[PDB]
């Protein structure tokens, strides 16, 4: 069988909360009013919500709803418990109010209002500075989460929502996250296609927080390099291949061979043989100016088959790539 893994860091945060923090599936949801809020206009509708902007007519503010389509309860819970468990964090979105919505029979989530520009749109003018300013903005919200004993398990440009006027950053989207508990296995099946870490890709269950620092080099590489997304799959078995291209086969085979895992046989005619890429590879006359040596080796050290050996977030925020950025 597959060899055990853990966190190297926060491994046992939730092992010494006590059980309500965790356990989820026995919270008490605390109701609002519903008629608190008034829906203004649809923002868009996802696979397990639909968002909209609202007026809490309350205090005339704007603020977000997100109307959670019908889904086990468990998992509305798991939601629900981790928004409140990381309320006033660093950069985690601000849950203000729950209520149930008449028309959908399901609790509609109220969020704090981001003025946001479209990420593809936001991601063609952004400077080195600003970057490495909001990489270390997400970082922050990274690391509380995970100190926490929380992994996100879907960040992607789309739920990394920026108000670039006041440059302020939220992370969004809590319907995927879960508790880490040392040695459990979970479900592989999470994340979008080109922000999955190697360990979904070869069903490697056993997997931590770090899954999200892949995801947020798959971000980092996209925004130096000018090129959303950066590993561009066609589905979840090219997407492999697609990272083995440049982080080279060897290391991928040495990867699995640690964990004792064995890839699906449906590469053996897809994988092919690949050396290990030097970044420098991807750097042209478009996107040098987002380039630095920093940057390159800052995005090397997220962007590692091996779970294990991705920086954490911490480490991240110590990386000389950010000892430009203007601390507060
Ligand atoms: C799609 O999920 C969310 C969306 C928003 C705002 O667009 C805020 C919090 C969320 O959880």
């Amino acid at each position: 069988g597959p060899v055990p893994s853990r966190a190297r860091v926060y491994t046992d945060v939730n092992t010494h909360r006590p059980r309500e923090y965790w356990d989820y599936e026995s919270h008490v949801v605390e109701w609002g009013n519903q008629d608190d809020y008034q829906l203004v206009r649809k923002l868009g509708r996802g696979k397990y919500s639909e968002v909209f902007e609202a007026i809490n007519i309350t205090n005339n503010e704007k603020v977000v709803v997100k109307i959670l389509k019908p889904v086990k309860k468990k998992k509305i819970k798991r939601e629900i418990k981790i928004l409140e468990n990381l309320r006033g964090g660093p950069n985690i979105i601000t849950l203000a109010d729950i209520v149930k919505d008449p028309v959908s029979r399901t609790p509609a989530l109220v969020f704090e209002h981001v003025n946001n520009t479209d990420f593809k749109q936001l991601y063609q003018t952004l400077t080195d500075y600003d970057i490495r300013f909001y990489m270390y903005e997400i970082l922050k919200a990274l690391d509380y989460c995970h100190s926490m004993g929380i992994m996100h398990r879907d960040v992607k440009p789309h739920n990394v929502m920026i108000d670039h006027e006041h440059r302020k950053l939220r992370l969004i989207d809590w319907g995927l996250a879960e508790f880490y508990h040392p040695g459990q296995e979970y479900n592989v099946r999470v994340a979008s296609r080109y922000f999955k870490g190697p360990e979904l890709l070869v069903d490697y269950q056993m997997y931590d927080y770090s899954l999200d620092m892949w995801s947020l080099g798959c971000m980092l590489a996209s925004m130096i390099f000018r090129k959303e997304p950066f590993f561009h799959g066609h589905d979840n078995y090219d997407q492999l291949v697609r990272i083995a291209k440049v982080l080279g086969t060897e290391d991928l085979y040495d990867y699995i061979d640690k964990y004792n895992i064995e890839l699906d046989p449906r590469f053996n005619d897809i994988l092919g043989r690949h050396s290990r890429k030097r970044w420098e590879r991807f750097v042209h006359s478009e996107n040098q100016h987002l380039v630095s040596p920093e940057a390159l080796d800052f995005l090397d050290k997220l962007l590692r088959y091996d779970h294990q050996s991705r920086l954490t977030a911490r480490e991240a925020m110590e990386h000389p790539y950010f000892y430009t950025v203007v601390k507060d």
